[PDB]
């Protein structure tokens, strides 16, 4: 009967080492084999409502004749083995895909879909060389775990992401084990305390001493905190350099305030030339898909459009798993939620063709410290040679407000920045009030001429849309940890007092700055706990006590010989 | 096989009039008949992810051997017939329950669960007299549709709820019909415009002229706007007076910032003496179950505890549908999220035994207008005879901020009230800063001595927790429309200048006002668009143009002879 299906729970699938992973099979009433979709989940395959609202109404797929397999990853819930993030997922995906392809009910065409870890695992599957995998759909994901979510392109630890997620998994690991232990109740309370106060958890020094999390999930220290360089341990689990050799269609979803946005977009660029890639980007953060935020509403159209996503995914899988050649007729290659105008818009590529990568130079009379300083932004190079100076004290970092926070206040991406505008270590540069709209849609970066009293420090840059009523709404931001200014792999220290030209990768955005608005940039040396705080010593940061850390006098140089600027991806549409 | 199940889609169930409703059947692998749970849904039975995250992980029930039936209500999606809210649901539930009880796979025990309209429909089923219905679990629901969600105990129209919901249903009605009409695209755009600006939609006068909504869903005017009195049309669909005669166990869930909270709690009180009733109340609004709000976080424990809810529901159904006499061992009768301390706490009854209903009298030197006026609250009667006076202008009502908003900014219940504290028509009365905690948990009401220059007007009261940092966080509120001061059924006008003692039903709350806080009350004559604005004419409010409305000089009298007060349900726990 068309539209009917069955569900078989805890089918045990043997991996190459004999360890069995548990899957649930959602199989249509059909007269032969069918195309199959696989989801690999570390958050309990039974708990479909927890993630599915951030993905698709995928029971539609089953009603329409796809089978869906949802698997508990190794060592969690109904699966056997031991859980360690990332390290087993390439092999376990390969073995699971192979098993699916052998089954009586599989017609030789397999795809995947899902969000976050259920997205990362798709890239890990895609590099398997299993020919039967015909398409993937990774949402809010990455193919380079160093670059997102654990560190970043600037070489700072994403400490709130790490501690928050590890606490969440710790809840899952305890729930997963054989029998209830006497210490479980107390552990549950302590994990809740982390999740209620992630900045507090991230503030304890040395950062690497994590009695609870290090016991429940040793990986948090053994892999993540202990490997600050993008070294061989990270390379082993990175998929990114293999993506260029694939020819697998990928339906990639991202969010402008999502921790993964830079890496999600990079995956699109990596695969678009060799296969049918699609891109959808909304104004979401990882835990807030609503389009509504404390000081910024994007409209109901911005709410994660789950039924349209379901329709698009089905069309995509119909094309690539069922060979229906016209199934993607009328579906755009790229679909972006353009903020400011707050509208969805179709595009033919990402980056947009006809992006003008335009320098906006830092300038102004007098000090740019605070929002009431003299800092300006202009497409003209600054005429006078100036410098703005501030003290960065690791004991008092600039607090994270919105942006791409994951677990610490991760539900307010477009946050009003006014609460930090009176800080002397927040340098502000803005355009005059705009008389005509300026669209910035693309990857964003800064090139700053900087110096420090320290042998290492950080520099941050954050793009902001200043509204007529004074709201200073965050758009995108990044950081550079100076030891990693030239390479994430082979860091070197800097010379105190020397001027360096450094790049800051500020991920990406899509925003029309409307008439009456200003374009604004904040520059500082911290953004905590989005990123851990540089100790300004040149030491092993995660092993330092707060008292061992140093203050730094940091300086931004601007003028004709030191033309510090932000590069904005300008789109002009007449 | 234990834990396995099948799903049959669009099984057509004939009602007494021959109209067939569509259901989906989730049936366990079992060797005989099983207990059955029914959900009646006007938002597409296929779309399980849309509502289920506000309810239960109910596939657990199916894995554990319950069948679940999800039905499209009459006239929507796969069902035949014509949709009109509420009026067919008693009969259609009775006929559906009868059909279920006849099936080979039903063991004679049926229950229900679900939220909002999926909760209201359970009360409509419970009055059917079908013996096979053994238990219900209505969450965020009402048994009196006048009192919630469409009007209220004060006799004001809940206009934002009506217009928002009607626009949402209008999206569903268009999606449900036979073929795509030329006007659908434009209608979709107009419905989105309402949902993006519900206060704007509610501001158009006469309110009763609704070209779009009145066309798509005539009921919005024909029933709701046209029947402002709690008359026979409302009585026909009310279940409340029948609840006392039932002996059906009910697991009732509510939220302190939920539009239905007063009516949800009343249902518990109505059924607790004759059957096993249970109550769970969290700090949620109808669309925000997260525990996180713009200026108030309740902690991760406050997040809707879906797996604990699932466990509790299964225990409840095991007791009442499977006759497992000890299934509810250790489950409390009442479980409340107590705000302020921000902790869950078990109780033996609602209202709490040992509630001290305590008057806090309005007082103060000079005018109480604005938060910087002299208004005080005290357990002692005020010594001097005073009055506070303000102008209520319907063209400039007090804006709704938090509370029990449903569709207009309905995701910030505990909203900071400071943005309206400089208004001359917002009278503020507060205690001194507290040195010891004061717990207020229970139903809340005010008794005000009032007068007006008009023959009708409204009075509002709102309880507020003032935090040390100045946040003035809304707790609960109500309104009295003066023509309905003595009865919602047979209104009469007032005499200009005469003093009336009136009651304002402020629903309920649970809050510990901690040391360093104040208890605060705001009094006014509007709260828009939570409630429509009184025209101050004595006319048919929804038929008046704004220009036809009048301003009113309204007065609150306070002193020994006019002891205006709020009655707080004080709990003292040593
Ligand atoms: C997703 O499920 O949430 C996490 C946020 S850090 C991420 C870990 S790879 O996957
Ligand atoms: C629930 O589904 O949401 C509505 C809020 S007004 C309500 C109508 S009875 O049911
Ligand atoms: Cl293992
Ligand atoms: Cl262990
Ligand atoms: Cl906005
Ligand atoms: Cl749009
Ligand atoms: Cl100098
Ligand atoms: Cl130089
Ligand atoms: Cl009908
Ligand atoms: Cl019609
Ligand atoms: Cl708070
Ligand atoms: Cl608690
Ligand atoms: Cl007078
Ligand atoms: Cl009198």
């Amino acid at each position: 009967v068309d539209g009917n299906y069955s569900v078989a729970s805890n089918v045990m699938v043997p991996m190459r080492d004999g360890v069995r992973l548990a899957v649930d099979l959602y199989r249509p009433d059909a007269d032969g084999p069918v195309p199959v979709l696989l989801v690999r989940n570390p958050y309990d395959k039974f708990d479909v409502f927890a993630w599915s609202t951030q993905s698709t109404n995928w029971l539609e797929f089953v009603r329409d004749g796809y089978a869906v397999v949802i698997q508990d990853t190794r060592g969690l819930f109904a699966s056997e083995g031991e859980f360690v993030p990332h390290v087993d997922d390439e092999a376990d995906a390969e073995d699971t895909l192979s098993w699916i392809l052998e089954q009586a009910w599989c017609d030789g065409n397999v795809g995947m879909f899902g969000v976050s870890y259920l997205g990362v695992t798709q890239w890990q599957a895609a590099v398997s060389g299993v020919g039967g995998l015909k398409a993937i759909a990774p949402s809010m994901a990455s193919a380079d775990l160093y670059r997102a979510p654990w560190y970043g392109p600037g070489g700072a630890l994403s400490v709130e992401a790490l501690l928050g997620w590890s606490a969440l998994i710790g809840t899952g690991l305890i729930t997963s084990r054989s029998d209830a232990r006497p210490e479980d109740a107390a552990d549950f309370v302590q994990l809740a305390a982390i999740l209620n106060d992630v900045a507090g958890a991230a503030s304890v020094t040395p950062l690497a001493e994590q009695p609870l999390l290090g016991r429940l999930i040793p990986w948090v220290i053994d892999q993540v905190v202990d490997h600050p360089d993008n070294d061989e341990s990270w390379q082993s689990i990175s998929l990114f350099e293999r993506l260029g050799g694939l020819a697998t269609p990928a339906l990639i979803t991202a969010g402008w305030y999502d921790g993964f946005v830079g890496e999600s977009l990079r995956t699109f660029v990596a695969v678009k030339d060799n296969a049918d890639a699609r891109l959808v980007v909304g104004p979401w953060s990882h835990s807030n898909l609503t389009g509504r935020n404390a000081d910024r509403k994007f409209g109901i159209a911005a709410t994660y459009p789950i039924q349209e996503a379901t329709t698009m995914h089905k069309a995509f899988f119909d094309r690539h798993l069922r060979g229906e050649t016209d199934a993607l007729a009328g579906v755009p290659k790229v679909r972006l939620f353009v903020m400011g105008i707050d509208e969805w818009r179709d595009e033919t590529d990402w980056p947009l063709p006809d992006t003008a990568y335009t320098p906006f130079y830092l300038g102004g009379s007098g000090a740019a410290n605070t929002s009431t300083g003299g800092g300006t932004l202009s497409t003209s190079i600054s005429g006078t040679e100036s410098a703005d100076t501030y003290l960065y004290d690791p004991a008092d970092p600039v607090p994270s407000l919105g942006g791409t926070l994951l677990f610490h206040n991760g539900d307010n991406g477009p946050a009003d920045q006014r609460p930090i505008h009176d800080r002397d270590d927040v340098l502000c540069y803005s355009t005059e009030v705009l008389t005509d709209p300026v669209e910035v849609t693309g990857t964003v970066s800064a090139r700053l001429f900087v110096s420090s009293s320290a042998v290492d420090t950080d520099f941050t840059a954050k793009l902001v849309d200043v509204f007529p009523d004074g709201r200073a709404i965050a758009l995108c931001d990044g950081i550079v940890r100076m030891r990693y200014r030239e390479t994430l792999v082979n860091p070197t220290l800097i010379e105190a007092g020397e001027i360096y030209e450094v790049a800051i990768d500020m991920l990406a955005t899509s925003n029309v700055f409307l008439p009456g608005h200003r374009i604004m940039v904040q520059v500082s040396s911290s953004n905590f706990p989005k990123y851990d705080r540089n100790s300004n010593t040149g030491g092993v940061i995660a092993r330092e006590q707060l008292e061992e850390m140093c203050t730094a006098v940091n300086r931004i140089h601007r003028g004709p010989e030191h033309p510090s600027h932000i590069v904005l991806p300008i789109i002009k549409r007449k």
